[PDB]
């Protein structure tokens, strides 16, 4: 049977009988977020390969307020061999800075569905720094995409590259991935009729975005770029240089369409300049446009990833809970007309000319 990880004790009985840790049960914090895994940070007097500091993701079943949304457990093996492949490819999508990189991989365990992680240190996410007031520096923001764009079209590249490659391939079969994102899309029709938009194109729009995430195999795709899942570690005494980006949370890490990690974070950037800073989310979408188009290899397919931006914004406008609710009723009003543009007879939307205007060289 298996441990307790949604409580101190079960969580320091499971470090230190199940894998002979030495916890310094003074330092066990539970950290806030998320509604379907529970994450802890804990102090080690031992190092654990060589770290002292660790963190535990245990992933639940289901979501912890509405336990009829299920959620497979196994997305925790593809999160910890996502972290372990990045690593192994690190220098690569590192770029020529390292600025870039994702958390080492130190022990997943299958029964108890309990994830380890190097603790890269207690640092605010890139969501923190742009609803902060004053937000990110303009220079951070454009520094940010600018790397995460490199990054992301990198890891594009390559999954393209080594698709048939066995440690890339068994990625095809994230079915959890794949799943949680179908369950997504589908709260886009009540999303938008909460707030009083019943358009009966939605279901055909809907069941295009749900085909492409359950059989796309285009390359290997992050599958949650949002500021949310993004660390930023500023200079300690210095608050204005960079010195490394972290890219979490890689549980719904699929193959995939390229788009929909255009759509996540580009998204995001359209919600930040909506509703927090109009210069940071508008500096950080152009510089992962230009950073993005100019390291792919491959064409840009902007009548889906304006459909990903979109489905983003129906999908998350209302959890956010940005602006008020009248601005918040009138930014999915355009994000459902953006999924008309997407299907249009033409580019000229206007979601989709501001990409092209951005990306362009
Ligand atoms: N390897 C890590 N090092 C430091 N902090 C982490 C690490 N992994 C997670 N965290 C903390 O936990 C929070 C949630 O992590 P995430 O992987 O996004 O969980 P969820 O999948 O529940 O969203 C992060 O924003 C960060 O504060
Ligand atoms: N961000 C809240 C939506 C949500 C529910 N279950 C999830 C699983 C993974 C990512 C997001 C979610
Ligand atoms: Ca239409
Ligand atoms: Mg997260
Ligand atoms: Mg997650």
């Amino acid at each position: 049977m298996a441990f307790d990880l949604k409580t101190e004790d079960g969580l320091i009985t499971y470090l230190t009988k199940h894998l002979s840790l030495d916890v310094d049960t003074s330092g066990v914090k539970r950290l806030s977020g998320g509604f379907v895994n529970v994450t802890w940070r804990i102090k080690l007097n031992a190092p654990y390969q060589g770290h002292t500091s660790i963190i535990l993701k245990h992933a639940q079943p289901h979501m912890s307020t509405d336990e009829d949304f299920k959620i497979g457990v196994e997305r925790s093996v593809y999160e910890y061999q996502a972290i372990k492949l990045m690593m192994a490819n690190r220098e690569v999508l590192g770029g020529v800075d390292g600025i870039v990189s994702v958390p080492e991989g130190l022990n997943y365990d299958l029964e108890n569905n309990a994830l380890i992680m190097q603790d890269v240190g207690k640092m605010k996410t890139l969501l923190d720094y742009v609803t902060a007031k004053p937000p990110l520096a303009t220079d951070i923001a454009r520094l940010v995409g600018t790397e995460i764009g490199g990054f992301v079209a990198r890891l594009h590249n390559i999954g393209r590259e080594r698709r048939d490659d066995p440690e890339f391939k068994f990625f095809s079969g994230n079915i959890v991935g794949r799943t949680t994102s179908d369950q997504l899309y589908q709260t886009i029709i009540p999303n938008a009729a909460k707030y009083g938009v019943d358009d009966p194109l939605l279901p055909t729009v809907v069941k295009d975005l749900v085909d492409d995430v359950m059989h796309s195999e285009e390359t290997l795709v992050m599958a949650d770029l949002w500021s949310g899942n993004i660390l930023l570690q500023l200079e300690e005494g210095n608050p204005s240089k960079l010195q490394k980006i972290y890219i979490l949370d890689w549980e719904l890490c699929k193959y995939g369409p390229a788009s929909l990690d255009l759509g996540y974070f580009l998204g995001d950037c359209y919600l930040i300049s909506r509703f927090q800073d109009e210069q940071v989310g508008t500096t950080m979408r152009q510089a992962y446009l230009q950073s993005y188009a100019r390291t792919s290899k491959h064409s840009i397919n902007y009548a889906k990833v304006t459909a990903g931006i979109a489905a983003h914004i129906v999908m998350w406008t209302d959890f956010m809970q940005w602006g008020s609710e009248e601005e918040r009723i009138n930014f999915v009003k355009k994000g459902v007309a953006a999924f008309h543009d997407a299907r249009g007879n033409n580019d000229n939307g206007e979601i989709t000319s501001t990409l092209l205007k951005e990306s362009s060289t």
